[PDB]
């Protein structure tokens, strides 16, 4: 027994105009996340972590985050398909992960050099999923871009105990 705030209806979610796969390629820090399965938590805060999209010569993204814990660092490898328009993907291998029935990637906006704001939605154990990270090339952004990132997650339902700004750290993501 789970209780979630509703997805938003995908006309709600902007999608970057002429999106340019090879410049958004790289490392991203996540310097801001939320989602209806994100709560913060100021005893134990949420820790930076990074994610890096290379592009695989058939134009597919292999994807891979990396976060420190447990005084290890973790890595999460999965592939995103270019989708029905650019700036969209759906997961690659769906089939190897249990319970997953369906994953939706859309770049909202972005610069490219300096930041950027996606949206993911899925459905895993029939629950429906979503959350928007705010990434920077660099692991801080102006309190300008945060705020924007505030607004729009808001605009999605989300209130602020849905919505964090991991913690900036040095292990792993480097
Ligand atoms: C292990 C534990 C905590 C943790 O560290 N999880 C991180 C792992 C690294 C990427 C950030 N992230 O996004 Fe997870 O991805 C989501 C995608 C759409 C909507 C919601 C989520 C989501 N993930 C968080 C989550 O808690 N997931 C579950 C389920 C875990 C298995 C399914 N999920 O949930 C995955 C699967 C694989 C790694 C994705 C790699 C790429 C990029 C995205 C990004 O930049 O955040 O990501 C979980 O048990 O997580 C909360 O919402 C996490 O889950």
């Amino acid at each position: 027994t789970s209780d979630l705030i509703p997805a938003p209806p995908l006309s709600k979610v902007p999608l970057q105009q002429n999106f340019q796969d090879n410049q958004f390629q790289g490392k991203w820090y996540v310097v801001g996340l939320a989602g209806n399965a994100i709560l913060r938590e100021d005893k134990d805060p949420q820790k930076m972590y990074a994610t890096i999209y290379e592009l695989k010569e058939d134009k597919s993204y292999n994807v891979t985050s990396v976060l420190f814990r447990k005084k290890k660092c973790d890595y999460w490898i999965r592939t995103f398909v270019p989708g029905s328009q650019p700036g969209e993907f759906t997961l690659g291998n769906i089939k190897s992960y249990p319970g997953l029935t369906s994953y939706l990637v859309r770049v909202v906006s972005t610069n490219y050099n300096q930041h950027a704001m996606v949206f993911f939605k899925k459905v895993s154990q029939n629950r429906e999923y979503f959350k928007i990270t705010l990434y920077g090339r660099t692991k801080e952004l102006t309190s300008e871009l945060k705020e924007n990132f505030i607004r729009f997650s808001k605009s999605l339902g989300l209130p602020e105990n849905h919505i964090v700004f991991p913690v900036p750290i040095d292990q792993c993501i480097d």
